[PDB]
């Protein structure tokens, strides 16, 4: 009965009720006017007419390899293009943040309470007649129905971009510092109060936890040596709380910043590499600063590791994801003459579309073994038996699954995929096409346009009837991918703004932080500005095995 | 022994130790280069040579009243100047913030731990040979000595700008939402985790406290009616914790957002006015929105009162303090085409220089009574006996004390002034002249230049010997005022950047918040944009008594 239930305001105008059965659209600064903010202003007609489609742009970025080769080798030109990449979409992220699961209007509670994920689109009001607002049936289609017909893997569909398990586990490890749902409160709540790349998954969310992980000598983190190899300490040594099944022996209860990282040895692998990396930087900083104490060595190392992470995510991780020939660049100075907010609030929808479980293989292939999920989960003895070098060599070779294109979620984690559907609904997510409009994309006009094929589309059309009732999460997983790409348009276009905002919004990218002395001088600064996935593994994994985010 | 103890880097360059007895200055983006960042670049020589002094600017802003009268009546010209006021100094405040009492270098702990006040200048390192670094004696002069010789009031010195008790209590009430020192942790720690104008002094710092204060009808706050007049509820009714001496009767233990506001009836007066204003706005919003619930009425009213507060502070409160003929303006749109960070972290030094206790009179004169401090403190029966109208009429007529110029701290609060000295030292504040340099002011070259007279200057010279060892806090209260002004140059030039940053950095000034629907439509928006101290009192105090921030 809320008069705004039909989402009547277009072009990011805001709907407000003006009585029981009337509404008003606030078209302030949308570029549009009129009752529903649908009449474009003159300057808006022009730019709309001159704006290429995302699929047109994606074509240009993935072709003309020779032209892009020239651009990359002209620092001024590459800088200019990367600068546009960073600012072109800032208008798409509300910063400071606005809505959350409990607030469809702006409020001081929504702005100030950091325990919420923020929301790119307000929730559908509780009293709306249908889950998507006014369209569709009283209830959305059975989520198990949707799961089985279009989401579950039949046969493994490999990623055509060649993502490997180093990438898959890097994505899982990296994202689990800011996707940390507080299930004691609900799916719209997080425990990552830093709301970004603070490396709490290495150092701990709280000071108490951090101090239990620290050696308090030379800035270093505690560690144990097993078979000549450095691994994280135990729960017994540190008193750090970790999530482990009751049968895990004490000497295998490794303690790391993130309490769930004992769930899979792929995560413990990266937890071990980054712990080693922190202590390596401690040695470097102590050599440069014999006069420094333990506290300053730890803090400066932490700042450098934050920088390395952002460097790797942009220039290796996103670079791989994009398939662009243009070489992305981590350069905070590109924003110094630009309007940009050095802050971030993690959006629920960003969490939702980062649910890349189709990446997971049917078995995890380390050396000559092929572990099933049951053997793999919560089993750190695999990491000790094979070691990090063999983990890297094996995971560099093993292909990851395709995420878009449908029917590639391994049934081992079908409960998680069903929870993504159920809890998206619980959080009153708007429809896929509302989210498409919110990120300047054309609404899909049929299920076949969404999938690009006929069979999944037909199953989805029988379940949903109307395309405007299609839900965001399943749509991402069934969407037609870009040509030979891992993702469809919606994933890239909705996820990229959150992603870059979460990286460039970090305080170390602000002008007063982005200078050598923040990082202990030019030597510490250079560790950030030369980091890579290859060198991260090379400095911290015995034998310096080759690695990358794609197979071969 | 720290090689940076002498603060060798000038012009906001950063000092870093490079060994036990060597340092390096990071001159990045300071406009200077060289070992100590003292060699100006060419563009810097130019702007330095074209920059008027703050006392020259102050002269122009307080004279040529005829010319300023023309500027004020040209909206485009007034906007352009106000825009410069807001941004001209943007650069003086580290945002995102940097140092705090425990960190003289940038660290993730210092960035992320909101329980700290931030620091405009890093603390003097613990191992420096002298309290100011390397200058001065082993110990700073006896704080009792300083207090008695140059700070304590002999005879009441009135403010020549005519500040009254409406102003002094507005300053106390307003600032005590973000100056809330956590004495359980130490002077460098705050309990105002919002770090700004969130009106927690009305609504409570925590949700638990806010909900005990709320009526949960029509968005309103709980209240009682005493003699036909609306007052805050009691501790007994609400269970809201308040600080009161044991002898206060239960029916006089008024409960308000800020737990210390029973300290003086001057605070409870404003607590009551703002309580009435919140519920007044609730009535207005309910009339515009019969379809709204209690929660949306409460949240929208709170946002409007935040807007009213900022409006009043800029256009009435700062306007009065400045003595400018130019009319300052609260207009968030002025920053929309400007680089600006919509965030704020409350600085310790901002707290320190807002210690305006010389404002206080020797007695509080309400109607025909003259209450001493002992009679006035923790005595809400005074507020009930006279009522709000008589409070307003009396406090509008009573003159406040001059803040700069020396010897005007009332003896009733001498323990507070001595604590300001002692805790500035505990927090390892740098010297007055270091803070002057940090805010682009010339160091004082003698005590007589600081005070502008001879007797206090000689007093201080016997205590401190060297001017470069003079402390920030005593200097503000003994400083030579501007001609017939309440403050000296240091107070204004250091405090104005923090002040405007805390006001404009608020999220409601950001583009996505600053639009009518955030505030329930044009009617709620208009409440912000027409607010004034006079209308605040007129709508909420019986009889609409005249008020202002100056006498007569
Ligand atoms: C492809 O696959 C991907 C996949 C993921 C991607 C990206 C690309 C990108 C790059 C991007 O953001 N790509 C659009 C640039 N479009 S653009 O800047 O608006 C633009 C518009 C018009 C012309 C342009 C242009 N010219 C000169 C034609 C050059 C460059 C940009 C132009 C980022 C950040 N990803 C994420 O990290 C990310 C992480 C997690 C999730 Cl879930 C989702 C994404
Ligand atoms: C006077 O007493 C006061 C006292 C307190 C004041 C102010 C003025 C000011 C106004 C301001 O900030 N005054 C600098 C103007 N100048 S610039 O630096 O803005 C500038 C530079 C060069 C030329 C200019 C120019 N033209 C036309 C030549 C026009 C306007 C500005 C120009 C504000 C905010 N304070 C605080 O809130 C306040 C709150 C608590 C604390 Cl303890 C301390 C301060
Ligand atoms: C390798 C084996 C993996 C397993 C066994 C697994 C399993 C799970 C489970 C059970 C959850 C629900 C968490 C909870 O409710 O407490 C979850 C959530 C999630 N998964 Fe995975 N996952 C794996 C890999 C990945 C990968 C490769 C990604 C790629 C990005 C990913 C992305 C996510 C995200 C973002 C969440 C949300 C976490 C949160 O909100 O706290 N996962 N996963
Ligand atoms: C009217 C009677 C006033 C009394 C009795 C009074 C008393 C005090 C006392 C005892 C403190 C120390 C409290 C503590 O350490 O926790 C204090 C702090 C303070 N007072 Fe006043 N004061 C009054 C008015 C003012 C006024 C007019 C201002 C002007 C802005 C002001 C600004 C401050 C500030 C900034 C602090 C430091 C607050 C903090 O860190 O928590 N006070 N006052
Ligand atoms: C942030 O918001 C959540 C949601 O309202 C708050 O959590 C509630 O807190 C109350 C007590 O104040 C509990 O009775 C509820 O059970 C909590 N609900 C949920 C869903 O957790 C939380 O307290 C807020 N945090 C802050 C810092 O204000
Ligand atoms: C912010 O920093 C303060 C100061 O280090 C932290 O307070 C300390 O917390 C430990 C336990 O973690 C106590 O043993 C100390 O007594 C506390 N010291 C002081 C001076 O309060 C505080 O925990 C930090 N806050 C966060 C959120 O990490
Ligand atoms: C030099 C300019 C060349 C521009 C090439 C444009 C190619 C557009 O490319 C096509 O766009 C469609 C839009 O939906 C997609 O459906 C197709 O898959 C995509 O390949
Ligand atoms: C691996 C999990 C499969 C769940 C089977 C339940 C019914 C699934 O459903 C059907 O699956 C068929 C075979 O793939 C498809 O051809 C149909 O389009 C689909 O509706
Ligand atoms: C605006 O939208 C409503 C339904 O959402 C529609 O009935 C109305 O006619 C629209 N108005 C205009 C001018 O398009
Ligand atoms: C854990 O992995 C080891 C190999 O390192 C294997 O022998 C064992 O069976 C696994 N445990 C479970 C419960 O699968
Ligand atoms: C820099 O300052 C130090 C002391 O702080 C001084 O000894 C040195 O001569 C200065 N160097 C220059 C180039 O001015
Ligand atoms: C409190 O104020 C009343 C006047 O309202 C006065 O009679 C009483 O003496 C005061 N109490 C104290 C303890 O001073």
């Amino acid at each position: 009965a809320n008069p705004c239930c039909s989402n009547p305001c277009q072009n990011r105008g805001e709907c407000m009720s003006t009585g029981f059965d009337q509404y008003k659209c606030d078209c302030t600064r949308t570029g549009f006017y009129g009752e529903n903010c649908t009449t474009p202003e003159f300057l808006t007609r022009i730019k709309l007419l001159l704006k290429p489609t995302p699929n047109t742009v994606h074509y240009i970025l993935t072709h003309f390899k020779g032209v892009w080769n020239i651009v990359n080798n002209i620092p001024f030109l590459r800088s200019l293009i990367m600068k546009y990449v960073l600012t072109s979409r800032s208008y798409l992220i509300d910063s400071p943040p606005t809505y959350n699961v409990h607030y469809g209007y702006k409020s001081w509670e929504a702005f100030s309470n950091l325990s919420y994920y923020t929301r790119a689109l307000p929730p559908v009001a509780d009293d709306c007649p249908t889950p998507m607002g006014v369209k569709g049936n009283k209830e959305l289609p059975d989520s198990k129905e949707v799961l089985e017909k279009v989401l579950l893997r039949r046969e493994f569909i490999p990623d055509p971009q060649g993502s490997n398990m180093m990438f898959a586990f890097f994505a899982q490890h990296f994202t689990h510092q800011f996707f940390k749902t507080d299930h004691k409160r609900g799916p719209g709540f997080t425990r990552g109060l830093g709301h970004g790349v603070d490396l709490n998954h290495i150092y701990g969310e709280t000071l108490d936890r951090q101090h239990k992980l620290r050696l308090f000598k030379d800035g270093k983190l505690k560690y144990q040596v097993i078979g000549g190899e450095v691994y994280p300490p135990t729960v017994k040594d540190t008193q750090v709380e970790m999530i482990y099944p009751p049968h895990i022996p004490e000497n295998l209860q490794f303690a790391v910043g993130q309490e769930v990282f004992g769930l899979v040895p792929g995560l413990m692998m990266y937890a071990t590499i980054w712990l080693r990396e922190h202590n390596r930087v401690c040695d470097i900083l102590k050599q440069e600063h014999p006069e420094w104490g333990d506290e300053q060595l730890f803090q400066t190392s932490r700042l450098i590791l934050i920088g390395e992470t952002i460097k790797i995510v942009i220039e290796d991780y996103v670079q791989h994801l994009s398939g662009y020939h243009f070489k992305l660049k981590f350069d905070p100075e590109l924003l110094f003459n630009q309007q940009f907010q050095y802050q971030n609030r993690i959006a629920s929808e960003f969490n939702t579309l980062y649910h890349w479980h189709p990446l997971l293989p049917d078995t995890f292939n380390i050396e000559d073994q092929e572990y099933s999920f049951k053997q793999f989960l919560y089993n750190n003895s695999i990491l000790l038996e094979h070691g990090l070098t063999q983990f890297v060599e094996s995971f560099t070779r093993q292909i990851a699954g395709r995420v878009a294109g449908g029917r590639n979620v391994p049934i081992a984690v079908q409960a998680v995929a069903k929870a993504s559907i159920d809890q998206s609904r619980e959080m009153k997510y708007q429809s896929l096409n509302e989210y498409r409009k919110r990120f300047s994309l054309k609404p899909y006009t049929s299920f076949e346009e969404l999938t690009g094929e006929k069979e999944m589309a037909a199953e989805l059309k029988a379940l949903y009837s109307d395309i405007d009732v299609m839900e965001l999460y399943p749509a991402l997983l069934v969407e037609k991918p870009r040509p030979d790409a891992i993702f469809g348009e919606t994933m890239v276009e909705l996820g990229a703004p959150f992603s870059l905002k979460g990286l460039m919004g970090n305080p170390i990218c602000s002008p007063q932080y982005w200078k050598p002395s923040t990082f202990g001088g030019e030597v510490g600064f250079k560790i950030i500005n030369t980091a890579s996935i290859q060198s991260l593994i090379c400095n911290n994994v015995k034998g310096c095995p080759f690695t990358s985010f794609n197979v071969q």
